[PDB]
């Protein structure tokens, strides 16, 4: 048995998740792909798709028939274009009446408490290529937060549209099927759990609270006979990051050691009255520097002076674009830029959702009936993807079928 | 018999797959072609093609006939353009109702646990030109992970479309033949298996747990009498990377050795109160430097000083574009860029899939009936290649045959 | 209600991990979003500012050092 998580080199690797040892401008993009919300976009458009799929054509055609029956008692040859225009406004308020109730109920069910965290996911795969898959059997929160009448209180109006009375209930029970799958699963933190691998008859064993928990290999780590290395984006930069940390603390060491304005050899402070601030450090031993030979019989023939500044910010600056190139490459990040734009809109790609949420939503999260999304499904507005789903939805094609009468 | 894998020089070569010795911005692009997912695009559009081909024209024409029989009981001279418009919307929901079915089922079969990985292949071919082909006989996971009704309960609806009831079963059983072929195969790691060459009556021998395994040469190594060289991308850079590593560690050696501000000849720290920080290292022996002559009778006539900074970041900067040129050339990588773009979209080419996934899917993987892809098959979105396949698909040409009645 | 920071406090118990708020002597409701890394020696928070923390302190140190 050889440890994977709590080894000193591996927790040195797990530190760079946070910023404790070294940090540059390129590591700011590391939290950008660590943003959750693309997972909420995933389940969000998925359960919109699940709501809009189960609708029937026969429920809406007689709905339009009764809609015309509503307008004939309120309002001949001109009635042709009148019925065309009132159907057009009926389509517009159909989009409105699905959109308003749907965005209420789905932002309600979505932004309740979910113990599953994409934030807690994406940091692991880039660190180790390993995920701890925990199945927490506590699943009694969904009936507590959203039980009933949340779909019923908002829809009690004059016009008894059977389309929303059939689809809101079906999506409402469908949301109880999808939030169940996600809050039943669990991805933990790192500083208290551990992962374990054994050399002979090799398997990988996840351990938290004394028990073998599920897990999935995603990038197989290299275990040499003396050490373990993880095929990971962060450990691909590991000793360059540590070398930059070393030369930065080295630079501040030499800076702090050459502060004397003069070198001898033997043979409240930040803001104050500058006249007294002169006095408060001239008497201080920071000014003098007399270097020493150990042996008193040991004499010195000659002496030389060289203050030296190591190229500290030069060592930071190239490692910024080192981070930038690596997290543009192994995670496909296409910077949507303007003409001479300095990386203004850093966005997920087509294939990087297949390499991040592709494995996530299907392997460590057991979300079976969910799909991946497009570029413009994740780029556009989260309400502006709703009417765009509607632009290729079964109901609105049935309405554009009714678009020609 | 001469070893190939476990020799010290070749394991120094196998290390630079990971980042342990030297790493620059150019080696970030190595993970970009190391990205899997393009293999999922391969099997994805191949099983798309195996799905879309096995249709019959006779199934969809009477499906449209019964579709008109459905609409005559729901809805004369206007019926000409009514029937045209409802066929147009019928084609639209035909694309939609094949698309949601395939998108669920093929993402479901796609993101299974695949013990074959492109990631474990692409590193091996670029390291030595050699891959080990392992046929691991356990193939029992497909029937457990997916059995039945994953293709059915999504399509259990009102309109009994015989197009999906004919084609979903065939694409369903086709995946059972294709995921079988990939999960029967195995590509191993490197840190536990080895590759071996006998010079006498030359062949190559693979080993994992004491057996000669199958294997396939692709780039034949140079076996000299003193050493072995492999015609590989990384060993075409090998001692230049090692030279940059040597001068970088030498640069840190000289930087750490000239830290003293004063040169004699005999004959918590990162953040703290800076007044105490002066005191904590001035007493430290890091400040002084008294250089030694060995013999006490041996005297010194003259003495010098020269701090010297070797061009470390200069040696990194040209080797970045050294890596960039080599991984642009021997793997054909065309950077999709903007005007003065800093290499924003690094994408596979036409011929580089023939040099990487070409031999992969056909030689070490025994995926016989699969095909390679286009430029825009791998460039465009994985859901946006569905409708583009549909733009040249046999079903949709039959619907465009029906496009004029 | 949301308070300030300088007079309320927040408490984490490692044993049976929950979090306890305090203001005028009572446990108040709470919501985890970014759970911190608790090592045995210190606790660091997955936060935007503590992803910058010792770099900001390094810049403060070298600025006061420069004026020194």
């Amino acid at each position: 048995a050889i440890p994977v998580h709590p080894t000193p080199a591996s927790v040195r690797l797990f530190e760079i998740l946070q910023g404790k040892y070294a940090y540059v401008q390129g590591q700011t993009i590391y939290a950008n792909l660590r943003n959750p919300g693309v997972f909420s976009r995933q389940v969000f458009t998925h359960l919109f798709k699940r709501a809009i799929s189960h609708c029937t054509y026969d429920d809406v055609l007689h709905d339009w028939n009764k809609f015309e029956a509503c307008i004939q008692k309120r309002w001949d040859s001109c009635a042709s274009r009148f019925r065309e225009s009132t159907f057009e406004s009926w389509s517009t308020t159909m989009k409105l009446t699905v959109r308003d109730l749907l965005t209420t109920n789905i932002y309600r069910v979505l932004h309740s408490r979910s113990v599953l965290s994409y934030e807690r996911y994406v940091d692991w795969i880039c660190a180790t290529g390993m995920v701890p898959a925990v199945k927490k059997p506590i699943t009694q929160e969904l009936h507590s937060k959203i039980k009933s009448l949340r779909d019923r209180c908002v829809c009690r109006e004059l016009g008894h549209e059977r389309t929303i009375r059939s689809i809101g209930t079906e999506l409402y029970e469908a949301t109880k099927e999808i939030i169940e799958s996600l809050n039943s699963t669990f991805i933990p933190q790192f500083t208290e759990v551990t992962i374990e691998y054994l050399p002979r008859s090799d398997e990988y064993v996840a351990y938290y609270c004394g028990r073998r928990i599920r897990l999935h290999v995603l990038f197989p780590p290299a275990i040499f006979a003396g050490t373990v290395t993880f095929d990971s984006p962060v450990q691909r930069l590991y000793q360059n990051i540590f070398m930059c940390y070393r030369t930065l603390e080295h630079a501040k060491i030499c800076q702090l050691l050459n502060t004397a304005p003069l070198k001898a050899i033997v043979g409240d402070i930040l803001t104050g009255s500058t006249a007294s601030a002169i006095e408060k450090l001239f008497n201080s031993p920071s000014a003098s520097l007399g270097a020493r030979v150990s042996g008193h019989n040991e004499s010195i023939l000659n002496s030389f002076v060289s203050q030296y500044i190591p190229p500290s910010r030069e060592m930071t600056k190239d490692l910024t674009e080192l981070w930038e190139s690596e997290l543009f490459n192994t995670f496909k990040l296409t910077p949507v830029v303007d003409n001479q734009g300095q990386r203004l809109y850093v966005r997920y790609s087509s294939d990087t959702i297949s390499i991040l949420l592709g494995p996530f939503t299907y392997l460590v999260a057991e979300l079976s009936p969910v799909e991946l999304v497009t570029d413009v499904y994740a780029t556009l507005g989260i309400v502006e993807i709703i009417d765009e789903l509607y632009r290729s939805s079964r109901l609105a094609i049935y309405i554009e079928d009714l678009g020609r009468k």
